[PDB]
């Protein structure tokens, strides 16, 4: 636009593409990401949190949309590369992870799911902050964090969709492996189950009844948290158990993780971040 002077191409999306920019007025550097939307993205823009990537402005001009957001230098899956034959140091993860359940708290407070949470959507700074970018705006895309309930074809899902695409972050943080890289919804559905056990009426009331359920899906047995996210302590994996709940009522809500034992010792890391 005519305000904003590109810089370079950050990446490219589900609906647009995204340029790190400057504003000739401001001086500012931003990130543009051109792509009922109007009234939907234009109450984005009063959700603000120290944890959300701000969206600065809204721009409509020639069935053209544009986004201003706040610029961040790096996400978490460019970090998560670069750390990988260290892996991030476990105080890092848990603010990393506090901070994210801050913010999850707030947009779930005020009834705003994120519904496609992935660490390249998680972006960090020099200060240790981690913020969730593209918020409320809902190449392949990835369907490695995507909640049971969705797979399955509920249409009204809940904010637990994201405490469950957090908890598979957590874990790939943690292993420095995806959780459950599936290449296809059905790949990605048997990935859970063969890591949670297929799912039944005893753990998740309502399963069988599920739009895309199949009495047909092969039934898996559970393994152990011990085996899945080693060596994470036992309040890491008490946590991480909660969030991965198959029944999106027993899964832990935001709120209540911030409470968790697991957070009785977190501190704000700086993380070494070369740009
Ligand atoms: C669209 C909006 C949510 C964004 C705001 N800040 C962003 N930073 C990067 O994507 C990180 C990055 C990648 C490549 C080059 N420079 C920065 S994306």
């Amino acid at each position: 636009m005519e305000n904003f002077q590109k810089v370079e191409k950050i990446g490219e999306g589900t609906y647009g593409v995204v340029y790190k920019a400057r504003n000739k007025l401001t001086g500012e550097v931003v990130a543009l990401k051109k792509i009922t939307a109007i009234r939907e993205i234009s109450l984005l823009k009063e959700l603000n949190h120290p944890n959300i990537v701000k969206l600065l402005d809204v721009i409509h001009t020639e069935n053209k949309l544009y986004l201003v957001f706040e610029f961040l230098h790096q996400d978490l899956k460019k970090f998560m590369d670069a750390s990988a034959l260290t892996g991030i140091p476990l105080p890092l993860i848990k603010s990393y992870l506090f901070q994210l359940l801050q913010g999850l708290a707030f947009c779930h407070s005020h009834r705003v799911l994120h519904r496609d949470l992935k660490p390249q959507n998680l972006l960090i700074n020099t200060e240790g902050a981690i913020k969730l970018a593209d918020f409320g705006l809902a190449e392949v895309v990835t369907l490695w964090y995507r909640a049971p309930e969705i797979l399955l074809g509920c249409k009204y899902y809940s904010t637990a969709v994201d405490i469950w695409s957090l908890g598979c972050i957590f874990a790939e943080m943690v292993t420095r492996r995806a959780l459950f890289p599936g290449d296809s919804e059905i790949d990605q559905l048997f990935r859970i189950f063969r890591t949670l056990g297929t799912p039944d009426e005893v753990v998740w009331p309502g399963v069988t009844s599920m739009p895309d359920y199949k009495p047909s899906f092969p039934k898996w047995a559970r393994q152990d948290f011990s085996k899945v996210v080693p060596p994470l302590d036992e309040d890491g994996r008490s946590l991480l158990s909660q969030m991965l709940h198959y029944d999106p009522n027993k899964r832990i809500s935001a709120k209540a993780a911030l409470a968790h034992p697991f957070f009785q010792d977190v501190t704000k890391p700086v993380p070494h971040l070369r740009l």
